């Protein structure tokens, strides 16, 4: 054993040592309980960034922990490889997205094998390989003959200098974020899963996920948004018919949630596209305006909200069927069509849209609820305008005195009772769109017949094998221009037929993989279904907070559709869910010669701060997310080539919690590498006094006084990182358990016979405690302390004897 702590001579060959025992390398063994650990595999982006290091190091944490506690543990790893960063490398750099795909994952696996990650390699994935894709191709087929999926007419945000379709997100004050030209709505094609009829399964068993955080659980139910309300219809007052056809010349249909306060609707909202206000409008050319304005928005889910609420007046009214009044149909930007019946009422008394709404317009507000003895303000918005439990009716005429629930039954008798409404459960959940106007994708597995329609491709004929030979130029996606690939014969009647040239959402890849990594070969389904019955669900998942909503939510769906074909027995896929935190970095720049700002990386700076080239001031500047935005971020690779990959594992689990912000800190990787010598040292130290030997084990009676406050901090250090480990997932705690244990070792005088004994326990319980976060360092000491293989001496036990004191 040499002196000194080198971590390029032993991590290479700590990682040969367990490749060479397969403990990684797992089968669907009934001997030993299954435990399944997955971290949300990466884009092949190039190389491995910091975020990528944190959300593997930490899954790798819980693996060895299980897999030293005798669990059968599956840690699988793979590629979401489609997507459009490969298609923009191929604009920029002249190559195909598959060369530039297949390039970066076989440096990116170098990374990761070099971080020792105990990753079964044998079950990795590729998802623009057509061994992948061709199963989800295939789902899709089966849930497009049972209509769940389906094709209709979409509106699109067309860019006309790049010729390409534009998510809301890239559209800036109506024109493209790149090429800057105005953006054209166009209504094409496309294909949506039917995810509505899973609503209610989708948000009932948020219930059954007792280990997911309520944060996540609690931003489904608001993105899936049930609500149970009422259908309510508005008579269209007769001075206000005119150029109104069907029923829309009848009624003002609306929904709303509080039908209770109903008696205090002072105005009602249609939406730009609505009969009425395409009725009022062929007229009045201020309205024409605020329709083509609405249209032409862009605004995106996430900024809805913030969007300023803005309308104009119509001119027709609707009568209130309670009470009779007779109020103003306003056209608003904030009613969406296709969103019930792309129309609502107006309480503003008691709904805080409403109020400021009301309030920017001077429209009239109208209290009907009251709650105590509150004073209402109609200047004011109080929180208890709102309430919806502790209210009770007033100035509702038969209604007063009603709580809630009551006026919500008794509403829904006076409007049922003379037709003019009816309780209705509502969604705020869209269903999910998945065309794609890209190439680099999975084909869509449909052919367009002018005799036979839109035929799915036969199972035989799958998979629909995505060109790999292909450079995108730009103007447009490829496919569509592709004849060799898009021209052939029907497969229900062999005439001349044209296939899809649309690929799908790369989220639909991401939806199943941790199903696939069961039997990544199996060729007669997506999953084998003897190894879908074994492994069952994953235990326990971790990724970022950025994928709460959209990844883990069709990943349930698909759960389903796939538990409902009969390929899993699930209802969800993730038992355990962990949401690390962002690593964040300060940044740096100087001052432009044309009054901006250039960023620095903080590789290339060095604190007196200074840049490193020419000796000159750097503006340090605020601290945030690793990106090449402000070009703030650290090289992973560099940090394993200057202090090898156990110093990498250990500064981030030791600096923050896994849900906090891990904050870059130079001192704080030299703190964690200097920790590791210190471990190396203390068993070399132990060594060079005697060589070791047998662990103190049994009957502690005799044991000096010093020795069972030794052999007390042992114990208690064992449960305490068993807990931190298992039960409370904070490794940081941890780490700084086993540094309160070396502390009190150091401070105890080990030099007698059972002086060595405790000695040996301490340090053999200690690098077993720490092998799950630096398993490099901690196989090479244990191998110095003791002959038996780390794994099958398993995790550390507790001696509860050595925490009974006199
Ligand atoms: C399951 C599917 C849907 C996952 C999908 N393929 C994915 O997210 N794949 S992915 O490759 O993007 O990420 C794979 C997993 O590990 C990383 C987690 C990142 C969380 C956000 N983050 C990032 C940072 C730090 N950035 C940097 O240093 C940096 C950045 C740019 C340039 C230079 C440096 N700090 N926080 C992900 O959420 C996910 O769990
Ligand atoms: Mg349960
Ligand atoms: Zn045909």
């Amino acid at each position: 054993m040499q002196e000194h702590y080198q971590p390029a001579a032993i991590e290479p060959a700590a990682q040969k040592k367990w490749d060479d025992a397969r403990i990684s390398n797992v089968s669907e063994d009934a001997s030993k309980p299954k435990y399944y650990c997955l971290s949300m595999f990466p884009y092949p982006s190039g190389k491995l960034h910091m975020g990528h290091v944190r959300n593997y190091t930490i899954g790798d944490v819980l693996s060895r922990f299980k897999l030293l506690n005798g669990f059968n543990v599956m840690q699988p790893m793979g590629w979401d490889a489609f997507g459009m960063p490969a298609e923009n490398a191929a604009m920029k750099n002249n190559v195909a997205p598959a060369a530039w795909t297949y390039d970066n994952i076989e440096y990116m696996k170098t990374q990761l094998k070099s971080l020792g990650f105990a990753v079964d390699w044998e079950r990795e994935v590729a998802t623009c390989k057509p061994e992948y894709y061709r199963w989800e191709q295939w789902l899709f087929t089966k849930l497009f003959e049972k209509g769940i999926v389906y094709r209709k007419n979409g509106t699109v945000n067309w860019d006309p200098v790049d010729q390409t379709v534009l998510a809301n997100e890239q559209v800036i004050d109506g024109r493209g974020w790149r090429s800057g030209a105005l953006i054209e709505k166009r209504e094409i094609p496309m294909y949506y899963f039917k995810i509505t009829d899973y609503a209610e399964e989708l948000l009932n068993d948020l219930d059954k996920l007792e280990h997911w955080p309520e944060q996540v659980k609690t931003m489904q139910r608001n993105w899936i948004g049930k609500s149970r309300g009422m259908t309510v219809r508005f008579a269209v007052s007769d001075d206000s018919k005119q150029g109104l056809e069907g029923d829309y010349a009848k009624f003002l249909q609306v929904y709303t949630t509080r039908p209770d306060t109903l008696m205090g609707a002072t105005y009602v909202a249609v939406a730009a596209e609505h009969p009425l206000a395409t009725a009022a409008a062929a007229d009045k050319p201020e309205l024409q305006a605020f329709i083509a304005e609405c249209k032409a928005g862009s605004v995106a889910e996430a900024d809805m909200a913030t969007m300023e609420k803005k309308g104009v007046p119509t001119g027709r009214y609707v009568v209130n069927p309670l009470n009779g009044d007779k109020l103003e149909v306003w056209i608003a930007n904030y009613v969406l069509w296709g969103y019930g019946d792309g129309a609502v009422m107006a309480v503003p008394a008691h709904d805080e849209r409403d109020f400021e709404f009301a309030a920017k317009y001077n429209l009239p507000k109208k209290q009907v609820i009251a709650v105590g003895d509150n004073a209402f303000d109609a200047n004011r918005w109080q929180e208890w305008y709102g309430d919806k439990e502790n209210g009770v009716l007033v100035n509702s005429g038969d209604l007063d005195g009603l709580d809630f629930q009551t006026a919500f039954d008794a509403v829904a008798a006076k409007l049922q009772s003379q037709g003019a409404g009816e309780p209705k459960t509502q969604y705020r959940l869209r269903d999910w769109g998945i065309s794609r106007q890209r190439y680099w994708g999975c084909p869509i597995p449909i052919v367009h017949c002018e005799k036979c329609g839109n035929v799915p491709v036969p199972a035989d004929q799958l998979p629909v094998v995505l060109p790999e030979n292909v450079v995108p130029d730009g103007m447009g996606s490829p496919l569509a221009k592709m004849p060799e690939f898009y021209e052939t014969s029907c497969p229900c009647c062999g005439g001349a037929a044209k296939r899809e040239t649309d690929t799908m959402d790369t989220f639909i890849e991401s939806s199943w993989y941790f199903f696939r990594y069961m039997s990544p070969k199996f060729s007669d389904g997506m999953v084998s279904a003897e190894s879908a019955k074994y492994w069952g669900a994953v235990d326990q998942y971790i990724g970022g907070i950025e994928h709460a909503i959209l990844h883990l939510l069709y990943a349930r769906f698909f759960t389903k559709l796939m538990r409902d074909e009969g390929l899993v027995n699930v209802d969800e896929p993730f038992e355990r869910l962990l949401t690390q935190g962002m690593v964040v970095c300060e940044t740096y720049y100087r001052e432009n010669d044309k009054g901006g700002k250039d960023w620095i990386n903080p590789a290339d700076v060095e604190l007196t701060a200074v840049l490193k080239a020419d000796g000159l001031p750097v503006v340090i500047s605020g601290t945030e997310k690793m990106s090449k935005s402000k070009n703030n971020g650290v090289d992973p690779q560099e940090l394993i080539n200057a202090y090898g990959a156990d110093t990498a594992r250990l500064f981030m689990m030791f600096a923050a919690p896994p849900e906090q912000s891990l904050e870059w800190s130079d001192s704080g990787v030299e703190g964690a590498h200097r920790f590791l010598r210190r471990l190396w040292r203390t068993v070399y130290e132990y060594l060079k006094q005697g060589g070791a030997v047998k662990a103190f084990a049994g009957n502690q009676d005799g044991l000096s006084k010093e020795l069972k406050d030794l052999r007390h901090k042992l114990h208690s250090t064992t449960a305490k990182v068993s807990d931190d480990y298992g039960r409370r997932q904070q490794f940081n705690t941890a780490i700084a358990a086993v540094m309160e244990l070396l502390n009190q070792y150091d401070k105890t005088d080990t030099g007698s016979e059972q002086g060595r004994a405790v000695a040996q326990e301490v340090l053999e319980a200690a690098v077993r405690l720490l092998w799950p976060i630096v398993p490099h360092i901690c196989e090479t000491l244990w191998s110095e302390l003791n002959g038996a293989k780390l794994w099958e001496a398993g995790w550390p036990t507790v001696d509860e004897a050595a925490l009974v004191k006199s």
